[PDB]
């Protein structure tokens, strides 16, 4: 199934929501569209209009809350939309950050509607949507030069992953008597920019992270349990031929999916070893 052109300025996200079905893309013209693919057919169903500069990233949001869409772009803000009564609209606006948002994310439905941000400031931020509207977020400095994703971790006690420019990897996790999201681990590793950051949502003892580089390798963060301390483990002993981009999780059996600079995109799954291959 291929919807080619889907926009004319080169596209730099495409996601289907929580059933697989509704499409989602962004890219430089500044632009977003929704899409409805079936068998081997597509209708373009809206085109969202709003950033002032090229859009990275969108996130559908769980249903339990609406038809519900999240972008972020180098215009340094975040943008809501949703689909009511047959139309798409900006309900809400995001912006705190003094510098491109790579990345947004919402957390598990459990939490209710928040929102994970990451960008070039070298700030996160956490937003959750007010009984009334407005947003009183939490904003904390995650990494130095510049913060290029985050993901949740699934839910049990709040936990995510962020990924710096600084070629670090890092673990936080929720405090009471901070009432903000504490540093609790440093995952060194890279020796270039990590430009993606993936939890997997396995609900296995073990957890597994996923981080991509600007080095060429990818690496599979685990942890067997609260005693234990994140061990680093390369996807594969040689190098890339290109830049590793993303990478995602497929949501059951783990399976992990890479998407290089060589346009090429490749699929893992783990083995008796503890090591990855091809699945």
């Amino acid at each position: 199934v291929v919807i080619a052109n889907a926009h004319n300025e080169l596209i730099h996200d495409a996601v289907l929501d929580y059933y697989g079905k509704r499409l989602a893309t962004c890219s430089s013209d500044k632009t977003i569209k929704i899409f409805e693919v079936e068998g081997e057919t597509h209708k373009l169903i809206d085109t969202l209009t709003g950033h002032e500069g090229p859009v990275w990233r969108v996130d559908w949001a769980h249903p339990k809350f609406g038809t519900i869409l999240a972008s972020c772009s180098y215009d340094g803000k975040v943008l809501i939309w949703k689909e009511e009564n047959g139309r798409w609209s900006q309900i809400a606006v995001h912006a705190v950050h003094s510098a491109s948002v790579n990345s947004v994310q919402w957390a598990p439905h459990e939490y209710g509607p928040l929102l994970l941000v990451a960008s070039s400031d070298g700030k996160v931020s956490v937003v959750e949507f007010k009984e009334n509207g407005t947003t009183s977020p939490i904003i904390i400095d995650a990494h130095a030069i510049g913060v290029n994703s985050a993901s949740w971790a699934p839910a049990t006690s709040r936990k995510f992953v962020t990924g710096g420019a600084d070629n670090l990897v890092k673990i936080w996790k929720y405090n009471s008597d901070a009432q903000t999201y504490v540093l609790e681990s440093t995952l060194e590793g890279h020796s270039d920019w990590v430009r993606d950051v993936a939890w997997s949502p396995t609900v296995l003892l073990r957890s597994y992270l996923a981080s991509v580089s600007q080095d060429r390798t990818c690496i599979i963060w685990t942890q067997d349990n609260e005693q234990g301390p994140w061990k680093k483990t390369l996807l594969k002993e040689e190098k890339f031929p290109d830049v590793l981009w993303r990478a995602s999780w497929s949501l059951s059996g783990n399976v992990l999916a890479l998407s290089g600079g060589d346009n090429k995109v490749t699929l893992w799954k783990e083995n008796l070893e503890g090591k990855w291959e091809p699945a």
